[PDB]
């Protein structure tokens, strides 16, 4: 039995997460907690772990609290960097019995796409990414996109870059530049969250998409996690590494 | 019977369309002008009209030169906007019986798509349009982009704006602007010329794609609007205007 | 004010159309039924228009009863054909002021996508239909893709079948024939409902893509006909003919 | 340097492969057999190994006698089938020292399509495969398809069938079932050779989707086959065994 505590409660994703987190026979809800509730509700209930989907600019600083306290965090929000992940790494020194997993994804089809992402890269001159995305989400490329893209990149060190003879172009209509790999970020009603990597080579192309058309989608990744979390002290990115690929 | 020339015979499209007037029982090639051959080719040549699949760089000079001689033009090279638009009128008032075509794309399933944009923009809440081409391409966006969220913009004056909750981003992540309407460019070794174009509104996307995979697709279009250039004296945009839409 | 009940009322469409009548401040819901309730619990509750959302081998015997007894209706279950619509019509003679709406999507972008179909397939040499929804669905191909087909098929009267050189086949590999034009049914775990509508000539496709990402999608039109129901006594066939395209 | 022979070598790909085999600097064009050339032209020209890109009706019999003489085989043609395959077999046990490599994809996006496949199977609970095609084809589905159905089918032995309610339906709508894997075959004006493989679960999908735009995305595969044909005495099914995945 695990005392799991939800950030984030009330917004889309979080919701799904505590209804999870109540039908789960093996797991207790210990706290559910919205905008402007205190975090020591979270140690008032004797929370063992949490789930974060918040948002960028709160992240940081609900993960110091966490970290501060052991409880551990499985966490979903975006907005993070290198320079975060190092700021994680060096809260949780002076915790050494904490763990902490930060993924952008926890669908298994997006989990697989950056997976064949990696392995697919060296085989094409061309990479890019496109995500899309409903349009209430903060950040743009998503978190997914851009850790794709940094994965691309690092599978095709040392070869040449993109192909690309624009010579005159609107401001933007190239995408974000992520470690030399575009990214371009769609925002639109009636979507969930989607990615297309697209890969070229003379005369043909591979395109890994993933949608999620329900924030369903996520529960399975998340509640792997929440069960798997106290296994790897420290902190883990993303979800590849408690699976089997 | 009629004598055509083509500007930027040496090129991908150029070089299809010297095949295509070639072979056409009722046409004449009168020129074929590549980089570094001088204008007068054309009027030593006795040309009546000619096609242009050159470059942004050098086609407003080559119809400053077309018109001033009384020689119709079926334009294909893009970086159109509507100040070179209105250059191009500005000279056909000296020339009242020449005529000039420019359009972004002869495929009839461009044509199409931006024709089918028009009618579904006031339906949804969210537009947006993504272009992929070859990696030798000069300009980004693409023509036929530009036009379309152009297309689109003039078909929603009145109506909200897409809605987007970015407020945290990397330079470029969504697009350039044309009118409002989010436009992306990717350019990827092995494609050709393909354009989606999405829709959004509550629980429900419409996306609607070209894809030209030859440049054969662009014959037929070209060589309509050849044979009724000297229809419409002075400037007519796009291929639409000579259809049944 | 308009007194409208639901027949499939706890079905995955039919909960979600019960919550829109509760919500809209126009409509009283006057009746819920679910499978092996009386069709009288309609007329007990003094119901004016119903909407059906139910199983094919069920809705005939729906329609019998609710134009026997004057009570309109805006159905969009399927598996509807032209010798049921022609028994729909046979039954309506004797119920002169009494309207039924039968359409097979009411979401606006398979709505814009059937119009756009129609304009579109006399420019190309070949035209298939893809139709993708979730695995519990009862019919295939779906209603959408079946009558997309036949309005392509309708437009394209006079022109040259598909080309098509197979020679060696497993069965089925080909689709459905649908009046001359290929059916493809996917049936996926994670979908909800899908169609790619695809035409291609020499060098180019074009696709027409809907995606329903969540049942709210058919809201919308459904609310239009039940609101517009009484207008048009007899059958309608299709919500298109409500509006203005 | 290697005397190669072509079969098939007015065909669409033959021809590019004639190109190429001219081009390469270590490779010799030995014959260029079309219809109604025999066989013997390749012994005449002392032709060590030969590409073909034929046709279903007729690759069984050039292999037998490519294999009676000695002539190792790099074969793209379609239309196999386990029982062909245990043939080739066959025939190669008097013929020790001779190399056969039969593949139904010589690009290596669809390769890794194939790689990526298999390893995602497992996953998911839903899995289906579209391919598209020029209107020329003659075996429907595509020997990629039938591939890729089958490593999907071998990797979830054990696994529950894909889910499906279907319980009314027209003939073939739900495509062809390889190893309880629907395959479906769209042939389409405009198309050369495309593929998409579609996995489903809760919430979610994946699209693996390749796309050959032009036939010379066959020619390093087919070349990578001919340089390296002699290393692996016997039979090779697929291009992945010459290939670090
Ligand atoms: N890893 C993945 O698989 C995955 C999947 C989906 C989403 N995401 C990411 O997850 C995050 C949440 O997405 P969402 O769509 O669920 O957003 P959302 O609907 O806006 O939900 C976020 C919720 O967090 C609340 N909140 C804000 N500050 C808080 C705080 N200090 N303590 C507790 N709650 C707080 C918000 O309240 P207010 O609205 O009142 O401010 C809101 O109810 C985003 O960063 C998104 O990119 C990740
Ligand atoms: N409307 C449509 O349907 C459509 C379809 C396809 C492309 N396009 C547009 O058409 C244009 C050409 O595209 P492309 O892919 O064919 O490009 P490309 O292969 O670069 O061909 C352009 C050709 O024009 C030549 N050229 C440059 N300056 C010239 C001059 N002053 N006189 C004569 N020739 C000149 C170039 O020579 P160098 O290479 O030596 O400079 C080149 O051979 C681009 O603007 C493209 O966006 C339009
Ligand atoms: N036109 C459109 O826009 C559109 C959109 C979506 C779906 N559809 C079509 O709508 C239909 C329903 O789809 P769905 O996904 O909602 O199916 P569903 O979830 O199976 O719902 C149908 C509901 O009808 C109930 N039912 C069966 N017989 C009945 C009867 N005689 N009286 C009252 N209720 C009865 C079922 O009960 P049991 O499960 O107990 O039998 C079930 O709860 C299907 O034909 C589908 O193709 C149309
Ligand atoms: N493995 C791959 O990567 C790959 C890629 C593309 C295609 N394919 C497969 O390759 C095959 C060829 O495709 P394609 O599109 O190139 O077809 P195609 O254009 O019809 O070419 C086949 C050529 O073979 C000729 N031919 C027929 N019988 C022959 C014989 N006994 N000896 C020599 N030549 C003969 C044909 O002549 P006629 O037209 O006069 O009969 C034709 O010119 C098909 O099975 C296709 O599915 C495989
Ligand atoms: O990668 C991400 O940023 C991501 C992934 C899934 C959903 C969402 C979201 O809904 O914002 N964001
Ligand atoms: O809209 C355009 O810019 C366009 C259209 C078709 C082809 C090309 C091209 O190949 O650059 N560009
Ligand atoms: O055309 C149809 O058959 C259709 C349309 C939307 C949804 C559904 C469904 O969910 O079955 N079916
Ligand atoms: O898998 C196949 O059957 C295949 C693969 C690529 C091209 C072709 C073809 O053009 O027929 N066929
Ligand atoms: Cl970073
Ligand atoms: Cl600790
Ligand atoms: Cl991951
Ligand atoms: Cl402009
Ligand atoms: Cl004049
Ligand atoms: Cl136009
Ligand atoms: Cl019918
Ligand atoms: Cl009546
Ligand atoms: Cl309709
Ligand atoms: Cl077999
Ligand atoms: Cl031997
Ligand atoms: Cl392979």
């Amino acid at each position: 039995g695990m005392r799991v505590g939800v950030l984030g409660a009330k917004g889309k994703v979080g919701a799904t997460m505590v209804r999870a987190v109540a039908a789960a026979d093996d797991l207790t809800l210990s706290a559910e907690l919205d905008a402007g509730d205190p975090l020591s509700l979270l140690t008032d209930g004797n929370t063992e772990v949490v789930i974060d989907f918040t948002h960028p600019d709160v992240v940081m600083g609900n993960l110091e609290f966490l970290i501060d306290n052991g409880i551990h965090a499985v966490v979903g929000t975006t907005g993070f960097t290198a320079e975060r992940f190092q700021q994680v790494e060096s809260w949780l020194v002076a915790k050494p019995n904490t763990s902490v997993l930060i993924a952008p994804n926890f669908a298994i089809g997006a989990v697989l796409s950056m997976h064949f992402a990696k392995q697919a890269a060296r085989f094409f001159d061309s990479a890019e990414v496109i995500e899309l995305h409903h349009p209430h989400k903060a950040d743009a490329p998503s978190g997914t996109a851009a850790r794709t893209a940094k994965l691309i990149a690092e599978a095709r060190k040392g070869l040449p870059p993109n192909p690309d003879a624009t010579s005159t172009s609107l401001p933007g209509a190239r995408g974000a530049d992520v470690d030399g790999i575009p990214v371009h970020a769609v925002r639109l009603a009636g979507l969930v969250a989607h990615q297309e990597v697209l890969f070229g080579t003379e005369g043909e192309t591979l395109t890994i998409r993933h949608d999620s058309l329900d924030r369903t989608s996520f529960v399975p990744g998340v509640l792997l996690a929440v069960r798997r979390i106290a296994e790897r002290p420290g902190l883990t990115v993303g979800l590849e590494p408690l699976l089997d690929l």
